[PDB]
DNA sequence: CCT
C-alpha cells in the first residue's frame, strides 16, 4: 500500500479534474460526515441536479460548512475539483485560522482516463473540452502546492497508485 | 518560512547535485552528529581524497551507522547527493526495518545554480559533467519518490525556497 | 559525486 499520513485534525482538499475518482475516493477512506462537496452545497441552493446557475453561492456555502467544522475541531475533506489557485487560498486561509493542516491529494491521472470514465457515468457526465482544462490546470498547479501553504502534498501517478492508498491517521 | 513537518523518528534523506548546497543545509538545520555524510564514510576508508576505489566500502558503511542509530531511536540525516534510486533504495529499506518514516528532502534547483557554486566553492570540487548529470537524474526522481515509499516528499524549487525552510519535528 |  501506499500510506498517506495526515493529522487528526485536518483539511484534506481533493485535487483533480472532473472524473478523476475524487467522490469514488473520499466514499472509501472517510466517514460521510467527514466530506463536504461542492456537489451536495449546489443542492442545498437549488433542486435541479447540478445547478450551474448557483455557483457562487454554493461554493460560499462550502467555505462556511467547512470553516465551522474545523471551528468544532473536527476533519474535514473538501470535495471539489481545486485546479484553480483561486479555489484552493480560501481553504489554505481557513485551515491557518483554526490551526489545523491543510493537505493535498491530487489525482495526477492521465487526461484520457477521466475523459473514459466520464462517458460511463451514471449520474451526470461533462463535456470534454471541461475534462481537457481541468486537466492541464491539475498540472500546472502540481510543483506550487507546498508554497501556497499545504503542509502534506500526496500526488496519485496512475489508478494503481490511487488504489493502493491507505491513510494513517495520527494524534 | 517554509514549514516542513518531521516526526522525531525519521531518516532524513537529501537529494541533490553536488554543490546544491546539501551540506550546508545539514548544518544548518540539525546537530551535527544527527548527520551522516558520504564523505565522512569514504574519510573513515581512505585518507586518499581522491580514492575513488572506496565509494563501495563506504556506503556499506554509511548504511550500518544509519542503521544503528535508528535502532536506537536517534532521528538521522543522510548527506550524499542520493540522486540515483538504486541508493535511495537501501536507505527505504532501512527506515522501514526500524520502524521509522524516511523522510525526502530534494533540491530541485536549476543546473546553472549548482554549476556556479562549484566554480566558486573553495573546499572540493567536481568536474562540470558531473553536475549535468546529477541535475538530470535529481529532476528524473521526483516523481517517482512517493511511490518508492517516501512517507512524505518536500520539493525544494529555489534557492530562495531552500532559505525559507524550518522544520517542525513532532514527537 | 555511488567512480
Ligand atoms: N475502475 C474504476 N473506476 C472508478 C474509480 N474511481 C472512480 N471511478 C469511476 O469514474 C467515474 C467518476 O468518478 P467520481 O468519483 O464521480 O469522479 P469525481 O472526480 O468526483 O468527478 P466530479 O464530481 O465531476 O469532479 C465514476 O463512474 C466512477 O465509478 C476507480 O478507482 N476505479
Ligand atoms: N549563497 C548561497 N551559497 C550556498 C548555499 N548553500 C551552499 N552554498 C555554497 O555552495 C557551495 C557548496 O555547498 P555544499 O553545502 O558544500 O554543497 P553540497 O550539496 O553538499 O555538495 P557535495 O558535497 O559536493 O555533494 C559552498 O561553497 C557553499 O558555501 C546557500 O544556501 N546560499
Ligand atoms: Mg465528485
Ligand atoms: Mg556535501
Amino acid at each position: 500500500s501506499m500510506k498517506l499520513t495526515i493529522p487528526e485534525l485536518s483539511l484534506v482538499v481533493l485535487i483533480g479534474s472532473s472524473g478523476s475518482g475524487k467522490s469514488t475516493f473520499a466514499k472509501k477512506h472517510f466517514k460521510p460526515t467527514e466530506v463536504i462537496s461542492s456537489d451536495f452545497c449546489r443542492g442545498l441552493m437549488s433542486d435541479d441536479e447540478n445547478d450551474q446557475t448557483v455557483t457562487g453561492a454554493a461554493f460560499d456555502v462550502l467555505h462556511y460548512i467547512v470553516s465551522k467544522r474545523l471551528q468544532l475541531g473536527k476533519l474535514t475533506v473538501v470535495d471539489a475539483t481545486n485546479v484553480q489557485e483561486s479555489a484552493r487560498k480560501p481553504l489554505i486561509e481557513i485551515a491557518k485560522d483554526y490551526h489545523c493542516f491543510p493537505v493535498a491529494v491530487v489525482f495526477n491521472l492521465p487526461e484520457k482516463v477521466c475523459q473514459e470514465r466520464n462517458k460511463n457515468r451514471t449520474d451526470r457526465q461533462v463535456e470534454e473540452y471541461v475534462i481537457r482544462k481541468h486537466t492541464q490546470q491539475m498540472k500546472k498547479s502540481i510543483k506550487g502546492l507546498q508554497r501556497e501553504g499545504f503542509r502534506y502534498v500526496y500526488i496519485l501517478n496512475s489508478p494503481e497508485e490511487v488504489e493502493e492508498v491507505v491513510f494513517e491517521r495520527q494524534p
